[PDB]
């Protein structure tokens, strides 16, 4: 089998994108944020507490014939950004593009944080990491590509997002239309439950290439690219005015600049983030200084590839027995 599901921008930034998911029968479709640096898929729901709800569709499980209690089980989650939810668990089927699984662990948020009900176009979360992060207790539970790998073509899913436009997930194909020249394949680690690669380098703008190894994720539920200080400042060194805000929490630039260009490396291989993507428009409305799209991971722990990244390639994750990445221009 094979699934291809369209995922839209939230919003004129790309500050996240939504891809519809069918739950439950007769179908309820939520749009959720697929997520591959997370394991859990919860979504708001009839048991979401009321003053938390803000415009989300809500999947309710007593609405749907396939769903049953998954008894005593219960999860909680903390994200990278600070945000979290927590519930307790039905199975139901689920579909994404037109690809099915049966007894899916759907996730019920009784409460979600103020960073969840405050954006109203995100009506829960699809995990694609590895499913040894799911939260679910007493007993773990599989994601929705664990559980669909063994019937796809092939046990791969792909990510093309767009830059301010729709882009493609598939699941159990790669799509030769989708990118030009060839794929570059990488080495994985799952040991800490992440889709970790290590990068061979990175060039500002015209700049010579700096080969140096970058560990970090693949992540597309994080809007930037996090990047060892040293990177980062490299970077923007070449921004006139621009400068690391502690107040505004990063790096900030003149609204009027021209940001260059952002390279990195995929073994031999390189992919180039346009200047563009890495602004991230006004701070504030009116203010003429502009959020940066490239921050430091000082302080995070660990380097993460987000969608700033992610954006600029067709991204092949392969779940095969020794998991890689494949990275291609487009």
């Amino acid at each position: 089998s094979t699934g291809s599901a369209t995922t839209t921008p939230i919003d004129s930034l790309d500050d996240a994108y939504i891809t519809p998911v069918q739950i439950g029968t007769p179908a309820q479709t939520l749009n959720l944020d697929f997520d591959t640096g997370s394991s859990d898929l919860w979504v708001f729901s009839s048991e979401t507490t009321a003053s938390e709800v803000d415009g989300q569709t809500i999947y309710t499980p007593s609405k749907s014939t396939t769903a049953k209690l998954l008894s005593g089980a219960t999860w909680s989650i903390s994200y990278g950004d600070g945000s979290s939810s927590s519930g307790d668990v039905y199975t139901d089927t689920v579909s994404v593009g037109g690809l099915t699984v049966t007894g899916q662990a759907v996730e019920s948020a009784k409460k979600v944080s103020s960073s969840f009900t405050e954006d109203s176009t995100i009506d829960g979360l699809l995990g694609l990491a590895f499913s040894t992060l799911n939260t679910v207790s007493p007993t773990q539970q599989k994601t929705f590509f664990d559980n669909a790998k063994a019937s796809l073509d092939s046990p791969v899913f792909t990510a093309d997002l767009g830059y301010h436009a729709p882009g493609t997930y598939n699941f159990g194909f790669i799509d030769t239309t989708a990118y030009t020249g060839s794929i570059t394949y990488t080495a994985v680690s799952t040991k800490q439950g992440f889709w970790e690669w290590t990068s061979t380098g990175y060039a500002v703008g015209s700049g010579t290439f700096k080969s140096t190894s970058i560990d970090g994720i693949a992540d597309t539920g994080t809007t930037l690219l996090y990047l060892p200080a040293t990177v980062v400042s490299a970077y923007w060194a070449q921004v006139s005015g621009a400068k690391s805000s502690s107040s505004v929490g990063g790096y900030v630039f003149p609204c009027s600049a021209t940001l260059p260009s952002f390279t990195f490396g995929v073994g031999s291989a390189r992919i180039v983030i346009p200047g563009d993507y890495i602004d991230f428009g006004p701070i504030s409305t009116g203010s003429s200084s502009c959020f940066g799209g490239i921050q430091s991971s000082a302080g995070i722990g660990i380097n993460i590839f987000g969608d700033v990244a992610l954006k600029a390639a067709f991204v092949v994750f392969n779940g095969a027995t020794t998991p890689t990445l494949g990275f291609a221009s487009k």
